[PDB]
C-alpha cells in the first residue's frame, strides 16, 4: 500500500509539476508580454495621437 | 514517483517556457512597433495636415 502511495503521490505530481512550471514561465511571459505590449500601444497612438 | 515527478516538471515547463520567450520578445516586438506605427501616423496626417 505504501509502496503504490508513494507511486501514486509522485505520478500525480509529475503531470502536476509539469502544468505547474508551464504556468510560472507562461506567466512570466505574459509579464513581459504585458511590459512590451504596453510599449507597442503606448505609443502607436502617439504618433496617431499627434 | 520523484523521478516521473521532475520529468513532467520540467516537461511542463518546456511548453511553458517556450510560450514564455516568444512572449517575451513577440511583446517587445510590439513595444517598437508601437513607436514606430506610431511616427507612421503621427506624420501622415501632418502632411494631409497641411
Amino acid at each position: 500500500a505504501m509502496s503504490m502511495a508513494v507511486e501514486s503521490t509522485g505520478n500525480a505530481k509529475a503531470e502536476a509539476e509539469s502544468r505547474a512550471e508551464a504556468a510560472r514561465i507562461e506567466g512570466e511571459g505574459s509579464v513581459l508580454q504585458a511590459k512590451l505590449k504596453a510599449q507597442a500601444l503606448a505609443i502607436e497612438t502617439e504618433a496617431e495621437l499627434e
